């Protein structure tokens, strides 16, 4: 053995060093760096010192066998050797036999992770923690604004990024860097959808530490929570798009079915999450598990995991379903659990979220582990930077003005610049980029996204405090109907009229 | 996808049903059944209803390719199809091509788990929880007795079981059930070492619920904690034994080196655990992490995991190292953490232990999932039952009398019968049996161990209360030097003289 133990120990040591450095920085109050940035820089240092440590070594090349009557590559295969049948499993495709002697040199440790690990065990805890951690104060008078942002602006930014990337691809074809025809507008739309999820975790941490006005913090948190799921589902829908004939056509009568599939997946995920939440709320309400905190906590965790697994198995997107289940749980079941169970669940979920985000950023800081990197064509990177900048610019101001037209007597002026400055890219974009491999445009997009994240997270973590001071943003503020489209008040009345007396308000807490 | 999600959802549903049934049983105070027994019976029911659900189906047979120039089976292989190289990984060997048409029928869902999962992610949490959960009261005046039991009695029971199994194998050869020569005394020793770990989890739960005299409870808990690691290391040492010539010989000059390897592995694991514990204790003592419960809790968890990983990568046994690290942590670092961090760590570890044991017992009840079962030869099962009974009989009474000779003025009389009745076999034996496969004696031993566990856990859970009432064991008792071999007092004085003032007694808690 002694294969995964070494890499896991290295990851643990890097996490310990990151925690120690964060404690040292916070002791001197230097700031200018977050735990995510520390983890990423430590991962970069580890990769740099591992790449150039034992590069001169032997060359290992795998043997080639001429397997006759083999026109397909099944996932599972049975090979009969010495009158004994052995099972072989297909894992990954490596089509770099030409550079195989170079790959053998400086092999060191691959330290690679399966792309589904980030989607099955790392992201869902973070999504559930984000959904459950609702202040339950405010976030409702501006809920419509958050929804309008996270819906319209994400699509607008995706379209703008796709158009600008298509234009830059045309310019490159004019320059003739490589072959013309490989890139397509579908790839541009995929890249735009991928570069639409924002997770300003450092910005949110700074806002919480400095006690900024809760309105801007709630708006940013809601946007970051919703746009991640919106971008994930949009990326899945774009990946579904496949015309029957004339590939990469325009208006091939498949837009309507793609939109229908998107709406159906979103509605199914929301319905499944709500159904699981109401089922567990009713189960807790009828039972008297308030005297057994361990049993009710375990039941809650198992029910949440079962909801996630049911969402994944049904063919829908598990992230959005988990988010909706978590927010509905925090809305309803939080008033029925015992006092100790609430604290236990909150501590467990926040610890899991912290560990998951630390591991995610530590692995993201590892940039030298991938041999199939395509970091070149600086014009492409510059075009991507301009596209994301202009997409962020057009996301806020037009929607902000449109909301200010029918504004609810609360003008959010001068806060748009802070939203412009908060343009971090979270783990969703990295996971989506790393999901697809062995493709030149995919590798180029992954490298560009990684470089953009490395630049933007560091620069915005460095400049958040000067930006806050320059805009005269109020800090240190203690947290302690008709205007709402006439629909939010009706929903609140309906909830307090029928749902509340049956789902809660009775039973020992 | 939709492969692991279905089985995980089935596991979650089984766990929920087990929890509901346990709550129903506890509401009526019927008892006579534990959560482990409920999980096992639910798994058995699920296996029974899954085996006979869709048995009539098609026959699937894997294709066979004549791969020339292939005299070995590498773990990783590279196959060139259509001028593209694909990586194939060797997973498992299935040498049942003759019964392959039968295997294809009623395939259903394999729901199998990797044998190293039980050793890398399931057992270590349970071991760490058991080591950390020390009462810190008593357990020291009888520590020598616990050590003498867990060391001498385990070896005596292993020897007795091996001798009796060898005798029964000779009797079978006389009866001529199968070929003579396949079995060996080494296999008997392996079986004896495997059938030496006792985990009376139901008995411990009953004792804790009924508030029995703490002396017997502490003795049983210490024996169950120590003998698991003792048996694991003994089994590893037995597996190491391999004579150079004349295989399965007696006194081949390898007993001395095997004992030396056993002692070295145990000493190295203990030293590594103690080193990690003192390192984290000093790190907590010097730092002021009492104001950051999240940071110190995460650091503690990461340090424990890193200690486990270092033990695994060092070539030693990780279970014993984890146990020693946990007990040393509970001894030293528990007095340095903040008041909230202690509760957070305890709740997290107890929840992890509960989930791990529930999953272990749910999977253990699945007996019909393994197609390569060898449940026959009832004489072998009867011999194993007699061997384990006589091993339990000879483990307690001789050692009890020897301790009563130089007894520390506290005669533990009439408690030996209860220790005889508590003869449960825990997850260690099942994991050791399932580690090795594709071998007729190994399969027979695994089947016999599974049947013995299924019988003994259920019968002892049913009969613990009548046994407790018959022996007039005191219940309901509230918990609130020279006699100790003259060495325990010296150790206590040394700890309180030098180690305590530096490791603890200073710093904000």
């Amino acid at each position: 053995q002694h294969q995964g133990a070494v890499e896991l120990l290295v990851f643990n040591f890097l996490l310990i060093l990151t925690i120690l450095t964060i404690w040292l920085f916070k002791n001197h109050r230097f700031r200018f760096l977050h735990e995510t940035g520390g983890a990423m820089v430590y991962g970069l240092i580890m990769g740099l010192i591992l790449r150039y440590a034992t590069a001169p070594t032997d060359i290992e090349s795998g043997t080639v066998y001429d397997c006759g009557k083999l026109a397909f590559s099944p996932s599972t295969l049975l090979i009969n050797i010495t009158d004994q049948v052995y099972e072989y499993k297909y894992k990954r495709e490596i089509s770099q036999h030409n550079i195989n002697p170079h790959l053998g040199n400086a092999i060191l440790e691959k330290m690679t992770f399966d792309p589904e690990i980030f989607f099955n065990v790392l992201l869902p805890p973070i999504i559930f923690h984000a959904g459950y951690s609702l202040k339950k104060r405010h976030f409702f008078q501006n809920l419509g604004s958050i929804l309008t942002y996270a819906f319209l602006g994400t699509a607008i930014s995706c379209i703008v990024i796709g158009l600008i990337m298509y234009g830059f691809v045309k310019a490159m074809v004019y320059a003739g860097q490589l072959k013309n025809g490989d890139f397509h507008f579908t790839d541009c739309l995929f890249f735009g959808s991928l570069m639409s999820a924002t997770d300003p975790v450092t910005v949110l941490a700074i806002f919480h530490e400095l006690h900024v006005d809760p309105d801007l913090y709630t708006l940013l948190f809601g946007e970051s929570v919703l746009n991640d799921a919106v971008a994930i589902v949009l990326t899945y829908s774009i990946s579904i798009y496949s015309p029957k004939e004339n590939p990469n056509a325009f208006d091939a009568a498949a837009f309507f079915q793609s939109v229908g599939n998107f709406l159906g997946i979103f509605a199914g995920s929301f319905a499944m999450g709500s159904a699981y939440a109401v089922v567990t709320a009713l189960l807790t309400k009828f039972t008297k598990l308030c005297e057994f905190p361990m049993l009710e906590t375990g039941l809650f965790f198992l029910l949440s995991w079962s909801a996630f697994l049911s969402a994944e198995a049904a063919g829908l997107t598990g992230i959005v379903a988990v988010l909706f289940c978590g927010v509905t749980q925090a809305h309803y079941t939080y008033n029925n659990l015992s006092l100790d169970s609430k604290m236990r669940t909150k501590q467990l979920f926040e610890f899991m979220n912290f560990l998951a985000e630390n591991v995610i950023f530590c692995y993201m800081g590892l940039a030298l582990f991938t041999f199939q990197n395509h970091i070149f064509n600086a014009l492409f990177i510059l075009g991507a930077f301009l596209a994301i900048f202009v997409a962020r610019a057009c996301n806020i101001y037009p929607l902000s003005f449109l909301l200010n037209l029918g504004r609810k007597h609360k003008i959010p002026w001068n806060f748009q610049h802070m939203m412009m400055f908060s343009g971090l890219r979270g783990a969703i974009a990295f996971a989506l980029a790393i999901r697809d491999t062995e493709s030149q445009p995919k590798q180029m997009m992954f490298s560009t996204t990684l470089l953009l994240v490395f630049f933007t997270v560091w620069v915005f973590g460095g400049g958040t405090t000067p930006m806050l001071t320059w805009l005269q943003i109020r800090v240190g503020v203690d947290l302690d109907k008709t205007e709402s489209a006439w629909l939010f008040r009706m929903w609140y009345g309906f909830d307090h009229k029928y749902l509340k007396p049956i789902l809660t308000h009775s039973g020992p807490p």
